[PDB]
């Protein structure tokens, strides 16, 4: 707050709510992790007592404390929960979200309105965290601890990958919308049953994992509320079948919580005081815990069986008509009619209750499509088991990569559909000599070398770090839907696709146990002709495997595809995001750093990575050269710009003295001379001593492009 | 901006205004610096042509660029606002400020109102930095030019010396106030003839560096501004002598800009359009530039000569009566009474204008105290000229902090007196075996190691790095006024001092040449009692020197006072400041990381390192052992903390389940348990495995904060 020292007062962003910040390429850095230099959590996951941690939460889940009493006397319900909260807040848009960083013990999420009790659900886990030390990660055990309890409840998982690592701050990369109190969807919404969810978000409120439990708006209407649930789940990589395997397999067990008014419930833990030591929503409504608690407001219990597997909720919901009611909280929810009490009771087992249900649960019976599916669910008890243990799986995994960020003992041995799988090296892999040869043979095919360039690097910076999809390895830029990419060149993708498939057969063909992908001579082109251009040598890293279109879908694909790419001189803003914040974002998304970017757009530039060849940043007069004339220029204080329209995009530098002509530019551009942070990057590169220094930075900088997805290594 | 990509929509900060903030312990980081990572500045710096680069800003002083003109045909007064406005934002109160980083290239100093036109004067500069490269700082040059202008024109200086490395972000940690616009002053008054400037504020409005030049709140009284600047000045280390040289040697160059009205003038560099690259201030009103300038808004020219040294500021303020006028664009100010025209315009050569001066001026001659000494400097034409050399060398110098960091060839040999100078050793350094001797002599003596570590903390403790002021050597705990700082416990200071002595005069007895300061066995003692409860090897650097009372100012000391301080359970909050922001305000000043600030309160709370020997926060059945006991407790599940009063600073902790009485604890204390981030670092050292990592981390740590102010080595 604005309080008289350190810390406080106005701050820029008060001043300057439009200005690019470029905070989000100054993330996560080690000063704010207590680690030991040399850590590497894969090493010590791998030397964790795994079974020991298994049973260690197995035991935890009769284990109830008095501070938090275990519902049905068995945590899973709420572990379960706990785990789906951690990975739902994922969406496929950007990548950004889900359980791989373990988020949901920072704000915001830690607090967010469907987040109530998980603070203690994780508070439950801290002995055992305090006893595995730095072998498990949170990010890790929140997951598996969902995983576990599913196991102990008698459900078959399917597997679970561990490797997860921690993190030490608030990811501030995602908009979780814009915006300004809680629950509230006025912005993201553009009411009734035809209204438009904004992207890249994947829920309908602020605070909400998916959709709205009573309904949209709070509006009880099953029907429109399954079409929230198909746009939510499909933003988040979900099908209808798999949409309707987590629901019902997941409301298979626990309840929700809802014994009093909420206006007994108090702060979220980011405001909640000191003496709380991080617990919030301090319950004044009885016990406050136990059956006295208040999470959602919603009162429901679906099974007779809330702590055993089984198929009650589907059983259940097909067989009573359900009316609308309300909770002791005045939520909307179901009950059932013309039914005796069957339900257990969470603490009293002499006692047993009506069936319940929620509006959302209620959906899935009521659209055609879910019906459909809960009918096949319902004939065939083990195809649901079945895809419900891979639904969840996907759940918990969507967001990690490439197997080869796979680790433990329950990685399953099974490919799976929308892993977008490599297949392993099987032959020997290229040396020093056929490297040296490779080049040679590459740009001896009289392809431009900046054709050479352009493709590597479109090959390459298709790679998100959020989601840890994309990127050279696999060589996709030649399947769909990369290869139609507009922003990729297509007839220029496919001549340096003939030629380095060309020469692909010829080494191949010479026999013996050494071959060559695509996906590296892809590569090798960039660093043949990167090479030439600036007389350095240029690292090479050989390895990728070539992937198959099967292992492609292109639906999955299409979320990649940007809207604007800066780093090409691709694509304008929009009436909400300026150009040169699509190439924040699009850095972040590479990793990349302040000077990294700035290092990569004045070396593409003169190197002339535009994706339609246009001119603009080209500045300067040996393009294809790699020198740092796009800073010297840039800064040069005797060029002068206008607009060159109206729509403020393009741009023209000409002579301050003569008023000649000299120039064209765009926003990723002159962002570099007007941003005072960038501008001082721009300044160490155009210096009279910087070029041979800039040089060893693109250099550098590009091939950490060129590996950002070799987890392989 | 809350834009749907990364970077935008509603933040933490939105959410959560009053939430406690640990930005300010990441910044600076390597990540964001684009210099490779071997880069040392200094040794840059030694290897500079500094001749060459002097000669070139004497050059560049009458080097009229059409693009923004040089009145007079010399850019000094421009460039001598420009470095005393870099230098002007410092002040004592914190240490934070001055020119030390380079800080007004960028947000919000590079677009405050005060800085209007500097933004031009920085660009003039761009070719000589691009020349000289890495080997000249932005910090240094801004500076530099100033001392170059002078000399240009006849003045002579005092010294300049360098070593002001670049930053590359805008420095969060600084509180300018929390008034929301501009000009503003609403909050840090707190209305009349006379009210109370709030600290650690030096300014008197928002966006200024420290005065109205029209006077309070606009209004042109002299005398009521006079008291003004007399405060301001105070809170930037300048007395009434250095106050009167400043301001007359200054106003001795150059002239002001107010040709036209202020609605012509449009947006600051942060909100100017991006073709502007960094320029701000666009000026519809004629030219926009040369005589059609408009930066303040006032019209006033001081000398009959701006472009030479002499004595016309305090010739005419004094030879003239004085009558409020208007500027062209609305602003109060002065002008001479009965005068002809004997100023020079600064364009055309055939024009002359009216003697003119500002309400700030006229107060040095009506105050009655500035009187008296605008009178003696008219007395003694010599005396001023030293005074203004010695105050502009202090001004530009005062947050260099000790002489062991200035460097270049124009370094005064000369010590003065607002540097609190150490003497340098002039003895044989103690060795390995008089280290081990002497701490075994140490210990023998029979004080407690709690009095042995609380002291040696306190002595390193005082240090700030804004400042880069205080801190173990010197041995000024010995001294006024540390000495009776009632957070050093005066009491067991002196005991601790006089145990010190003694074994600091049986080691000097003989031996011969080899010596031992007191500032050593400070130091050393901490180091002793901090093996001994540990079992480790504390590292240990000896060569610091004591210091003498005639250079420890104890008016400048009074400022480096805590008023809360969490490492020693000290003082609270005040009802704009929480005592956990105290904490994390003094642990941006010590330069510690978040995971060091963690690991140096559990350490120093297990090591009964309170000022009044209280038991708030030792958490820990083995008082004076290093154990991760703190934490364990700390976050232990079973324990639960009521507030101990309706305050909200003292804190029990008692068992769950037996209601009994365990611990005490302050807000320094439960914020570590409660807040997010930092919980996630107590995490580690709590863990089953933590406790010889965190100790290590405390011994790092602790040795960290013992070196602090060694800019000798
Ligand atoms: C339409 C989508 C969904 C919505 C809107 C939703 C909403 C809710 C709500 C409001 C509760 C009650 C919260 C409380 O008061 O404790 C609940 C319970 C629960 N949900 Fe969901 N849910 C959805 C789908 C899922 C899925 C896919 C899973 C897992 C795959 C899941 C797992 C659970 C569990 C385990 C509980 C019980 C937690 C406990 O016992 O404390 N839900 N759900
Ligand atoms: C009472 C304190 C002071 C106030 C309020 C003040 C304010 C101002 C203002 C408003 C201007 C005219 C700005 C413009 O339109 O260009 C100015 C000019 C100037 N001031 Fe100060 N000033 C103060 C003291 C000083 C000091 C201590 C120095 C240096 C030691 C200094 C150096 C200058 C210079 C060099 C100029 C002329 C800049 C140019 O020619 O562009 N001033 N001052």
């Amino acid at each position: 707050r604005k309080s008289n020292v350190g810390g406080g007062g106005t701050r820029n962003h008060d001043w300057w709510p439009a200005q690019l910040r470029l905070n989000i390429l100054r993330q996560h850095t080690p000063v704010s992790n207590p680690l030991d230099k040399d850590f590497d959590y894969a090493a010590a996951f791998k030397s964790l007592d795994y079974e020991g941690l298994k049973k260690d939460l197995t035991k935890l889940m009769t284990d109830s404390q008095d501070w938090w009493p275990a519902d049905f006397g068995h945590y899973g319900g709420l572990f379960i929960r706990m785990a789906w909260h951690s990975a739902g807040t994922y969406r496929v848009t950007d990548g950004r979200g889900g359980g791989g960083e373990g988020q949901q013990r920072f704000a915001p999420l830690n607090s967010w309105p469907d987040n109530v009790s998980l603070d203690k659900a994780r508070r439950l886990l801290w002995p055992i965290k305090q006893k595995y030390g730095n072998k498990i990660s949170w990010s890790d055990l929140l997951l598996l601890t969902g995983n576990v309890a599913l196991e102990s409840m008698g459900f078959k998982t399917f597997g679970f990958a561990g490797g997860r690592p921690d993190t030490w701050e608030a990811d501030e990369s995602v908009y979780w919308g814009a915006e300004t109190t809680w629950l509230g969807n006025e912005d993201r919404y553009s009411d009734i049953h035809n209204r438009d969810l904004q992207s890249p978000l994947a829920s309908s409120h602020m605070g909400l994992i998916y959709v709205n439990p009573e309904g949209p708006d709070g509006i009880p209407d099953p029907v429109a509320s399954a079409k929230d649930i198909r746009v939510t789940f499909g933003r988040m990589a979900m099908n209808d079948e798999e949409t309707v395997a987590l629901i019902a397999g997941g409301h298979s067990f626990g309840k929700t919580h809802g014994a009093g008014p909420t206006h007994h419930v108090g702060k979220e833990p980011e405001a909640a005081p000191i003496e709380h030591q991080g617990l919030g929503w301090a319950n004044s409504f009885g016990q406050g815990k136990g059956p006295d608690t208040i999470t959602s407001g919603l009162e429901v219990t679906w099974t007779p069986t809330p702590t055993k597997w089984g198929m009650g909720y589907l059983e259940y919901l097909y067989k009573f008509d359900w009316e609308p009611t309300k909770s002791p909280a005045g939520a909307n929810q179901w009950v059932a009619k013309n039914a005796e009490p069957t339900i257990p009771d969470a603490y009293d087992p002499n006692k047993k209750k009506l069936p319940t249900m929620l509006t959302t649960d209620i959906a899935l019976r009521m659209d055609p499509a879910y019906d459909k599916i809960c009918r096949d669910y319902l004939a065939n008890p083990d195809k649901f088991a079945d895809a419900f243990a891979r639904a969840w799986f996907k759940l918990l995994h969507r967001d990690m990569g490439p197997r080869t960020r796979w680790i433990g003992p329950e990685v399953p041995s099974e490919i799976l559909p929308w892993e977008d799988y490599i297949p392993p090296v099987d032959y020997q892999i290229i040396d020093d000599n056929d490297i040296a040869a490779l080049k040679k043979e590459i740009l001896a095919t009289g392809v431009a070398p900046k054709k050479l360039i352009f493709v590597a690097w479109s090959s390459a910076s298709s790679f998100r770090g959020s989601d840890k999809r994309g990127g050279a390895n696999g060589a996709r830029i030649r399947l769909a839907p990369q290869n139609e990419w507009k922003v990729n060149d297509p007839s220029t993708l496919r001549e340096v696709l003939a030629a380095l498939e060309s020469v692909q057969q010829k080494f191949n063909d010479s026999s013996s146990g050494k071959k060559v992908s695509l996906a590296d001579l892809i590569v090798l082109g960039g660093v043949a002709a990167l090479e030439q251009a600036s007389g350095l040598v240029v690292p090479f890293t050989p390895g990728r495997n070539d992937a198959t279109q099967e292992h492609t879908d292109v639906h999955s694909f299409t979320h990649l595809e940007p809207h604007a790419d800066g780093f090409r001189s691709y694509g304008k803003g929009t009436k909400r995001v300026r150009t040169e914040q699509f190439l924040i974002d699009r850095a972040s998304l590479l990793t990349l750093s302040a000077p990294e970017l700035t290092a990569l757009i004045g070396g593409l530039r003169v190197l002339e990575a535009n994706y339609d060849g246009s001119s603009y940043g080209v500045l300067t007069k040996t393009p294809g050269k790699l020198t740092n004339d796009y800073f010297v220029n840039l800064l040069d204080t005797n060029t002068a710009w206008k607009a060159a329209d109206n729509e403020g995009e393009v741009f023209i530098g000409y002579d301050r003295k003569t008023h000649d002509k000299k120039w064209t530019a765009t926003r990723a551009d002159l962002i570099f001379g007007a941003h005072a942070e960038l501008r001082a990057l721009a300044e160490v590169y155009a210096a009279v001593d910087g070029e041979e220094k800039f040089k060893r930075d693109f250099v550098a900088a590009w091939h950490k492009v060129m590996n950002l997805d070799r987890f392989d290594l």
